[PDB]
């Protein structure tokens, strides 16, 4: 836990959750894209049309070039550059100073976002996923190694300008409401979770449970979108069309092409859904699950505009940012599992409230799980 953490969060609806870093001697400040999706440290240490700032090597007493050098594919997006380790620190963060891995980026293709206001990006999963291989410690690592901040870390993402907090090394106990829920991380590479049923405004999506996961399922702050294998996709864009079939959209908005609007202030939340996703528990035959409104899935972007959030993916799962919002998600990584709970910066709606619940009784659990 932490006082000093609370609000070290920012960023814009769509664009990431961001922490204030600082790397080199003297302390050079740079935004850094809070990314559970990924494992490499990477900021940029060039000019691009997109970057007010980079980070420049030169200037840092304490840089050491590992003459090596680097590139990450990501889904969307990639950059290359030059690895090297220095100092960092968090300012709003724990205090202590650390020397890491870092991913000096020279060239990137999609990468940067115009008027994100990050210059870099903290993989925060495990090595198991880095580039150019697991034998380039993540950051998080080097931290836990070098210091005596505990291994475990707490994301509280709050929707819409937006804001969050990223607690290092514990839980802060006023940021969520209620009992935290814990799913096992299944391996550790990924943050994989094993999802065992998945409901529409309470019908079951009856779909074999190995199809939930066709692939994987990962938590991942650095997705927007909530990402669906193709099968599950369609299963529920289906659901969701019927339950608002009172008003037609066009396929491009299923397809988060063009968004939809209505007058300010009448934006029809009770035809869209609720989602249920209910993860594998901590005891035999025990799950619990948690509740997504369409007041997380519909993206805000005069009247009041929106954007389909959920997409299909052929790389698995991906409970991203959007899902992650209306909860305190802890990733005990000491514990090898992920808690959820109400956060304090819930969503609203008059009549229908986003929970996590349990328990529930969910047999063969285990088949659940890709191979
Ligand atoms: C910050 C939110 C940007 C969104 C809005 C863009 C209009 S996004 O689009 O949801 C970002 C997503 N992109 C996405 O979901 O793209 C979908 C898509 C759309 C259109 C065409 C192709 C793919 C993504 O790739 N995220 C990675 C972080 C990142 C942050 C900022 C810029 C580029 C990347 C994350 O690390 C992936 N974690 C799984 C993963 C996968 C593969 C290899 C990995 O390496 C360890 C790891």
């Amino acid at each position: 836990s932490f006082v000093e953490m609370v609000d070290n969060l920012r960023g814009k609806s769509g664009q990431g959750y961001y922490v204030e870093m600082t790397v080199g001697s003297p302390p050079q400040t740079l935004n850094i894209l809070v990314d559970t999706g990924s494992s490499n440290f990477a900021v940029g240490a060039a000019p691009h049309p997109f970057l007010h700032r980079y980070y420049q090597r030169q200037l840092s007493s304490t840089y050491r070039d590992l003459r090596k050098g680097v590139y990450v594919p990501y889904t969307q997006g990639k950059w290359e550059g030059e690895l090297g380790t220095d100092l960092v620190s968090i300012p709003h963060g724990p205090n202590v100073t650390v020397r890491a891995n870092i991913a000096a980026i020279t060239e990137s293709d999609k990468f940067f976002i115009n008027g994100s206001n990050w210059e870099g990006i903290l993989g925060l999963a495990y090595a198991e996923i880095a580039r150019p291989d697991d034998s380039l410690e993540p950051f998080f690592d080097s931290l836990v190694k070098q210091t005596h901040v505990p291994n475990l870390f707490s994301l509280q993402l709050c929707g819409a300008s937006v804001g969050g907090s990223m607690i290092i090394g514990g839980i802060d106990h006023s940021l969520y409401t209620g009992s935290l829920w814990y799913t096992p991380i299944r391996r550790e590479w990924y943050y994989e979770v094993i999802i065992v049923r998945v409901e529409i405004n309470g019908q079951d999506l009856k779909m074999d449970c190995k199809e939930y996961n066709y692939d994987k399922s990962i938590v991942d702050s650095g997705t927007t979108n909530l990402r669906l294998p193709k099968k599950v996709f369609e299963a529920a864009v289906k659901s969701i069309k019927a339950a608002s079939s009172t008003e037609k959209f066009p396929d491009g908005f299923w397809l988060g092409e063009q968004l939809v609007c209505w007058q300010a202030g009448t934006t029809p939340w009770n035809i869209f859904p609720v989602i249920s996703l209910y993860l594998m528990g901590e005891v035999t035959n025990q799950s619990f699950r948690i509740t997504i409104l369409p007041q997380q899935y519909l993206r805000p972007v005069q009247d009041d505009c929106y954007k389909f959030a959920i997409s299909q993916s052929s790389t698995g799962t991906v409970m991203g940012a959007v899902i992650m919002e209306g909860f305190y998600v802890v990733f005990d990584r000491a514990r090898k599992r992920i808690g959820f709970a109400v956060s304090a910066c819930h969503v609203h709606d008059e009549f229908r409230t986003a929970a996590v619940e349990g328990p529930f009784v969910t047999l063969d659990m285990e088949d659940c799980g890709y191979n």
